[PDB]
């Protein structure tokens, strides 16, 4: 019950508990996640002199000069990695029908990594998956960009044949408005939300500093229960806190295990494990070293 | 004024002393008082593995096991200790018909066993005047349930005669809804506080984290001045601090004797001193050790 | 973009970076401070037992015993001393035409002193300027007031030959009202926000602890980009952030100074250089010693 006597934070193994319960409770009610760079750190020249940290991803300084990215950009294109067992969990969701959609600000691709559907992956800060330009808004296949970081040090940088400007990976630099997807997608979940109460919101690794990104929380339907997974309570749960909101100061990956174990699906989630601030301002910072 | 230049925190001596000045250019105006574990802390097998430290007070663990209940409630029925000073400030108000209501998390009876008339007070969170059914509802004498608690360890637990489901004693558990009186007497006094600005809401002694009673501050009249003595400041007075909001880091019983002091009630105050996060969590707390 | 990808908090030189940026693409388009003590703090019997620290800034003490206010009054005068970095950018701000008002709590007469126009001054907690009756508000030359503090210790108070009430120096005392100015010009201002997003409002050097005035921020326009350069994330910024909201940890010389650069004013700046908690709680603060 929304009325019924709760505690915010309460111990992890109480919300955890509940979590599952609300989806014994609610079968054929789906989840949609919203993540930050927070699942993907349990997994883990140089530098030449910037007028402040971001600039290398902000599209302004791109725009004015673009050889501190082209000198970075080597380094950022996704591996070939492992996923997190919380990527997985996201798996293990789809399996079960009951992922109604994942929203990252991840540009490491792990959540596709770990067999999520695309149709279910939402990757509101973009992705190499190609380029485009920074003026017309053109896109080009990931080789044009990819081609240029391979001819010596740079001869020229890439730019777009109808309007003459800049042209780069498809990941969303300070500066820019996020892909359409985005604002669409989350209208449509959105209200696919009104119409359900048996969904829930379940916010995980992020401190909920990035814009606009930061403020899907605060939209989401006060009448669906949302929850956070986080070390400290941020954004819209600490500032407009409500009375359904659970809070688990937890870490993603052991909050996976954790939540597999109580809903009773550990053995489809170790076939899945067997066979099979945000990250942008984190390599900022590495830069600073 | 309300908008008249003011300090949101300010000196325990002012603030204890607008207080007062707003009870003496305002008399005929009842207080409503909304309390926590904190007006009682100035007053002070074992446990056999949990899932979760508030399992015990958790209405759907209860449901499937009752034991660990019914092996603490025989500590936590009400014994016949002294209220505090704080709780004879409730009796004086009443006795200068200045006292509206009291809105307590507490299920010491304190309040009453300082004096309060039962009308005046309102037991959110439920007390042990009863028993109820957790199935149909149906209510029974104390007597039920005390007297289980006296035949040897235990051969079974209280049962509805109705629904056959489990009975327990009036004090709402995490899960449980509050009692009618709360909801209907807030709604009731809060459409008073509206028709009034001449009232005043003190909160006093909680950390606001337990629902839907942490969201009765929010609900006070943006038009009504409230006040916050706690140690801290906590809930709606820190997420929405308003103009006219008054807080008091100061103990209930020091805040009590300074507000009487200042409005000229210590005479009668030491007569009645001479003649006559929350509970459940803190015991939670206990047990855990 | 309101929509597009962006930082909270941000490195200082991004955010300095961001509002310079701004201006430039947002010419005649002027620019609103609201300012506390803070841009005076770059420039730095005695006490006799008061029943609170505040009483010789309150309003209600006053009106039973002057006395106090008046040994202090002497020391309180605006003296000729220089204005701050933050002082002179205001005044270059108008020089540029591109200041439309400067909302300060302060009563150092600095921003006047250093050559800000009265009709693009508003001070919000009053000044020296003048004297007032505390009863029918009756207004009187500066020097009847600054006449007593002259005549021995003290002969006896000055009053309003009117009602008889006490007359004091213009500077708002804790329980009074704000003078009409301040309210009529934030309405005045605030519709000319609303006319008008090329605006910009920039709060500096104040923890916003004092009402009203730490009501204006949240009043602020949504749809108008606001600035907050304080040492910590105070008041609405804190309470309420929002996804355009500009935050710069630094000082409010500090923060002149690389504003100037960033604006590529340097010399302008340098020519008028060559050339030409709240203050009240401060004082008060020393007085406790
Ligand atoms: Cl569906
Ligand atoms: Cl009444
Ligand atoms: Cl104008
Ligand atoms: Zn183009
Ligand atoms: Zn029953
Ligand atoms: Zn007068």
């Amino acid at each position: 019950g929304m009325a019924s006597m709760s505690v915010s934070t309460a111990s992890t193994e109480m919300s955890v508990r509940k979590i599952a319960a609300h989806m014994k409770s609610n079968p054929n009610a789906k989840v949609i996640f919203m993540v930050g760079a927070g699942i993907s750190t349990s997994c883990g020249l140089a530098r030449l002199k910037l007028p402040y940290p971001e600039a290398v991803f902000d599209v302004d300084f791109f725009q004015s000069d673009p050889l501190p990215f082209y000198t970075l950009a080597k380094e950022l294109y996704p591996g070939n990695f492992r996923p997190s067992k919380f990527h997985y969990l996201l798996k293990l969701f789809q399996d079960k029908d009951v992922l109604k959609r994942v929203y990252t600000q991840n540009i490491d691709t792990l959540e596709r990594q770990a067999g999520v559907k695309d149709d279910l992956i939402i990757e509101a800060h973009g992705s190499f998956a190609h380029c485009h330009c920074i003026g017309c808004g053109k896109v080009y296949p990931p080789q044009v960009f990819k081609s240029k970081l391979a001819e010596h040090p740079i001869k020229d940088f890439v730019k777009c044949d109808v309007c003459g400007e800049l042209v780069k990976p498809a990941i969303v630099f300070f500066g820019e408005d996020l892909p359409d997807s985005f604002s669409e997608t989350w209208l449509n979940d959105s209200e696919w939300l009104r119409e359900k109460q048996q969904p829930l919101v379940i916010v995980v690794g992020t401190s909920l500093a990035v814009y606009p990104f930061a403020s899907l929380p605060e939209e989401i339907p006060r009448k669906v229960k949302r929850v956070l997974c986080n070390l400290e309570t941020v954004g819209d749960f600490k500032a407009n806190k409500r009375p359904t909101d659970l809070i688990v100061h937890q870490y993603s990956d052991e909050f996976a295990e954790q939540l597999v174990e109580e809903l009773g699906w550990q053995e489809d989630f170790e076939k899945i494990l067997t066979a099979q601030k945000e990250q942008l301002l984190e390599i900022v910072h590495d830069l600073e070293n």
